[PDB]
């Protein structure tokens, strides 16, 4: 009952906090956990949804970092450039004139937090999410697609599963052709359960793209497998909710459930 986990957030965390989510979700967390957050109904244009898709979207370490600037600069862009275009704020302030490599720098280790901490900021990443994520990730590139598409089975007629996705899997897991001609995957992952890391994941061709993912007990109305790619793969969303892999040098797990995730920026 997310009412009840996001009253458990009011508890664990402070007013002043924010909560990095989609803005889906910013109504709710307000409400029932009366922190601040990036993005809402209300305040969800482009150039708003770069910023909590970013710290969802990319790498562990890189949503790590943006969590942290997006929320310090957002806040103080409370009192010039810093209003209306608040990357290119925090860019000057780290003297990096590409947007790109700016961004790219965030994934390193070796990245300097000038800003100082100000707040407590926490991750929320529901199960729910998913069926939307491949709009949310979306959000993170600025305007090369990717792919997270997830589906239910139709059928399972035969040696393969008619999946809602138009796309067509082998029970084996080992290929799919969407009513064309054969595909390995690049691995194979089921989700036995998420509270618990009950997982497993079998190589199966490097030069593969797309993964495969199987959600055995999927809580989820019509997500009951997700085919996607390298990069998704890697997204903080994925590795740290679905898969449970996370830093403990850069995240702390306050909040677990079936249904969602919290994480505690530690930085
Ligand atoms: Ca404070």
């Amino acid at each position: 009952n997310e009412a009840s986990l996001l009253n458990q957030l009011k508890n664990i965390a402070n007013r002043e906090d924010y909560v990095v989510t989609w803005w889906d979700y910013g109504y709710p967390v307000r409400y029932y956990s009366d922190v601040k957050t990036l993005v809402d109904g209300g305040k969800h244009l482009g150039k708003d949804n770069f910023f909590p898709s970013f710290a969802l979207s990319k790498d562990e370490q890189a949503a790590a970092n943006m969590a942290r600037l997006s929320v310090e600069y957002t806040e103080k862009s409370f009192y010039d450039i810093l209003k209306s275009d608040i990357l290119q704020a925090m860019m000057k302030d780290y003297n990096q004139s590409n947007v790109d490599l700016f961004l790219a720098s965030l994934s390193k280790p070796d990245f300097k937090i000038d800003t100082p901490k100000t707040r407590d900021i926490y991750l929320y990443m529901p199960a729910r999410m998913s069926l939307i994520f491949s709009t949310v990730a979306s959000f993170s590139f600025i305007n090369k697609p990717f792919t997270f598409s997830t589906a239910y089975p139709l059928d399972v007629k035969n040696g393969e599963i008619y999946l809602s996705n138009g796309v067509v899997l082998s029970d084996d897991f080992r290929s799919f052709k969407i009513g064309d001609n054969v595909v390995s995957v690049n691995s194979i992952v089921e989700i036995n359960s998420i509270k618990q890391g009950e997982y497993k994941i079998t190589p199966i061709d490097d030069k593969a793209q797309f993964y495969i993912f199987y959600l055995k007990d999927s809580a989820i109305p019509y997500a009951q497998f997700i085919l996607m790619d390298k990069t998704m793969f890697n997204s903080a969303y994925v590795q740290m909710f679905f898969l449970g892999n996370y830093d403990k040098n850069l995240f702390d797990l306050v909040i677990n459930s079936r249904d969602a995730k919290v994480f505690k920026l530690k930085i």
